[PDB]
């Protein structure tokens, strides 16, 4: 039931999907292709079976930001028209279940407990970018990026012996998109976290060793 | 089934959810009053009968910013904990009807129809605050309240005469507020739009004297 997200990624997956695509459509995307192509009118909502996508939003002037990534089990919510232009693309094989409004009352009438994970997927996404918004209107660019590694730590670490890991391939790329800051100042705020003996960003995880630290920095 | 919105306030609205109060609990609230107290926790739709209520997000240094406004036959999304420190109080007496899960099941057993009229509800939302996101790290903050003013007047513009009239008290405070841009900002951009006869943002209207200069300096 809890419907926090740190990370615009993988948000409140549904695995119980996977008993109910007879009643949907499956459709699949090699690496690369459209699973959503700008200026498509979508009225489904779109399971993930298996593999990856990356969900932005297309500005009227062709610009182009990342939304969220989406991976097993994960749910996009586009059952109905909403005003903003989207591009969704396969990063990797992928197999999707689309499911119209006709076909999701076919599965709360076989499944009552599936509605109310959908809630807690949507409620998960408005939680996420309802604080995303008001943290941009609040914090500096260096601040968020301790405050995203700090919650991060505190919802997903794990202590191996003096310190913490957090199992995740977050890039430096990937930090920017997400807070909004650009690399110059994801690489140096980084760097001195590292230099001094606070957390070290790998490529594969985080390693956290002053945790008190961390959160008093991302506190001033 | 349209789940835009440009402003954040009475976010889409679901008159049909009056008609199974009676399966939730009614609690009233006067002015001033919490609805959602700081460091409350929520397990509940939260439906407004009637009222108005002005919902934010506080932060661990108590630092608060607006999420949103909800009138009559909004709802707030709140049935699970999300980790948010919410803070949502009555600007107006306000009569609203709590949905626990339970309550919830009960609805839906009952007509299927008001699932879906929630998802749009919820669609609304992150559709709006998704978007918000992706245009702060997009426009900077002049072009961020043309675009208001534009996409405001292309949704609810009133033609009048020459004039497009767009019927609603913004105040400047709410402007910032919504498009998270300082005061000082927002004050010079909108005494330019009335200086070069574009746009004029009164106290209950804005007009537009010129929508194709506005479309213009947007871009
Ligand atoms: O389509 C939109 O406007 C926003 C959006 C994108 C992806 C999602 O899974 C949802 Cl619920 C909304
Ligand atoms: O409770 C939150 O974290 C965000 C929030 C606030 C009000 C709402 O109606 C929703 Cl759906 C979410």
């Amino acid at each position: 039931d809890f419907c926090g997200a740190i990370i615009p990624d993988n948000f409140f997956p549904i695995e119980k999907l996977r008993n109910y695509t007879q009643m949907g459509l499956i459709r699949d995307f090699a690496k690369g292709s459209a699973v959503i192509m700008p200026g498509e009118e979508i009225t489904s909502m779109i399971f993930l079976v298996e593999g990856k996508i990356k969900l932005d939003i297309i500005f009227e002037d062709g610009s182009e930001k990342l939304l969220y990534y989406a991976g097993g089990n994960s749910l996009i919510g586009k059952l109905y028209p909403t005003g903003n232009n989207i591009y969704a693309t396969a990063m990797e094989p992928t197999r999707t279940c689309w499911f119209s409004e006709k076909s999701l009352r076919t599965v709360f009438r076989t499944d009552e407990d599936m509605i109310f994970e959908i809630f807690k997927n949507y409620l998960t996404k408005v939680a996420y970018y309802a604080r995303q918004v008001a943290e941009m209107n609040t914090y500096n660019p260096t601040i968020r990026i301790l405050r995203l590694f700090y919650e991060l730590c505190s919802s997903q670490g794990k202590r191996v012996g003096d310190t913490y890991e957090i199992t995740m391939p977050l890039s430096q790329k990937s930090i920017g998109e997400i807070t909004g800051v650009h690399h110059v100042t994801v690489s140096r705020v980084l760097a001195s976290l590292k230099r001094e003996n606070i957390l070290d960003k790998k490529k594969n995880k985080i390693i956290v060793y002053n945790l008190g630290e961390l959160k008093h920095l991302s506190e001033q």
